[PDB]
Parts: structure tokens; sequence; C-alpha cells
């Protein structure tokens, strides 16, 4: 599913999302347009083997099951196919502990080089939230 900006910012907001970790909701918008596109179908593959899924480009080294990342964890516990449903729950709940890992949103590379310091409200501008 490709989701609106708006129509995602209210998913977000449903699954508590906006202010985790300090996080604003305009934050995670930006994060999944610059990963994702809006697509909860994107998956990408990295150098190392690993893959990226879903509208957040959750990782397989660290964060759930592809069955073809040697040597990696499955901490949310979950297939890396559950993160491609248009059903954010699974992103959500996984992104979650991902932000409580140490680093913030800087786990987001993209965040880092494309959301952080910028206007992010401007994301959520215009929604009805
Ligand atoms: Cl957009
Ligand atoms: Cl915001
Ligand atoms: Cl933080
Ligand atoms: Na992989
Ligand atoms: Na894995
Ligand atoms: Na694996």
């Amino acid at each position: 599913k490709v989701f609106g900006r708006c129509e995602l910012a209210a998913a977000m907001k449903r699954h508590g999302l906006d202010n985790y970790r300090g996080y604003s909701l305009g934050n995670w918008v930006c994060a999944a347009k610059f990963e994702s596109n809006f697509n909860t179908q994107a998956t990408n593959r990295n150098t190392d083997g690993s893959t990226d899924y879903g509208i957040l480009q959750i990782n397989s080294r660290w964060w759930c099951n592809d069955g073809r990342t040697p040597g990696s964890r499955n901490l949310c516990n979950i297939p890396c196919s559950a993160l491609l449903s248009s059903d954010i729950t699974a992103s959500v709940n996984c992104a979650k502990k991902i932000v409580s890992d140490g680093n913030g949103m800087n786990a987001w590379v993209a965040w880092r080089n494309r959301c952080k310091g910028t206007d992010v409200q401007a994301w959520i501008r215009g929604c009805r939230l």
C-alpha cells in the first residue's frame, strides 16, 4: 500500500508513534518518506546481504527474520514479511524498539541525513489529526 502523507500520519498516531521517545509525528513521517516513499511494500538489499523492509525500512541484520541474513538476529520477533503489510502495526511496534535502542532516530541513517534538524512539522502540516 502506498500511503498518503496525512493518511500515514494518522495511522502512526493511532499506533502511538506520535512523540514516542520524544520524536514528534513529523519526524516519523519524514523518515517514512525518505525510507520508502510511503510504500509498505518497499524492500532494499544492503551490501552486507541484509535487507530493509517496509515503510520504515527495518533491517534484517537485527530486527526481523528473513531466513537469508547469516549471523543476524530477530529482536522484534517477526518475519520480515510482516513489515510489508498494508497494516503498519508490526512496523510501528518494531520501530518503537529500534528507536529505544540508544541512538534514537539516528538508527535510520536517512532520518539523520534528510530529516534531523529540518522543519519536520511540514510533513504533518494541514493534516486532520
Ligand atoms: Cl509527500
Ligand atoms: Cl512534527
Ligand atoms: Cl533520543
Ligand atoms: Na536479506
Ligand atoms: Na534477522
Ligand atoms: Na537469517
